[PDB]
């Protein structure tokens, strides 16, 4: 679930992570539009597309199984649909960490109105 | 600052508040587009317009002065521009509380792509 995504982001990126990442660029969040602004935003683009591939369960709402130890996240459980959701979230957090060095506060709480151009398709 | 907005939301609405409110509807966040979905979303519409009225300081970035005691927020300090920012945030949190009974998870992390219609002007 998005609540668990926020917990993951917190764990991996720090306390300020949820605010820092879940309104960024054109895609960070869900259901974005337009062109990804930078590498971090492409993390959320891929995340969106990832949730788009989940059939059989709800990636926004349903709770998966995960562990957090010594700084990173591992997805578990024996319900493959929920683990697919978890993997979307896990991948996205590692992608945020990998690209932290190009994070630009210009794109923090970037308006929707700044992303009104043709959307890149999944 | 938006960091302080998140602290306020936390304080007033509870721990789950930041995730619950800062991607909701068409406006919750900043720089939204389209038509407000419901009363909560109109809270953020008004918030956006409120930040639009701040001249002389930066409502996203600059730190204001506030206190949190026994459940609500009061804006202080003697820099009127920063207090204007604080008031935008304070008003918005009280508006979220006032409308909690029509909060609908349909609009949680509602895509931008669901708000692609003519925008209501400030
Ligand atoms: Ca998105
Ligand atoms: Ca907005």
């Amino acid at each position: 679930s998005l609540w668990q995504f926020g917990k993951m982001i917190n764990y991996v990126m720090g306390e300020s992570g949820v605010l820092q990442y879940l309104s960024y660029g054109c895609y960070c969040g869900l259901g974005g539009q337009g062109q990804p602004t930078d590498a971090t935003d492409r993390c959320c683009f891929v995340h969106d597309c990832c949730y788009g591939k989940v059939t059989g369960c709800n990636p926004k709402i349903d709770s998966y199984t995960y562990s957090k130890k010594n700084g990173d996240v591992v997805c578990g459980g024996d319900n493959p649909c929920k683990k697919q959701i978890c993997e979307c979230d896990r991948v996205a957090t590692t992608c945020f960490r990998d690209n932290k060095d190009t994070y630009d506060i210009k794109y923090w709480f970037y308006g929707a109105k700044n992303c009104q151009e043709k959307s890149e398709p999944c």
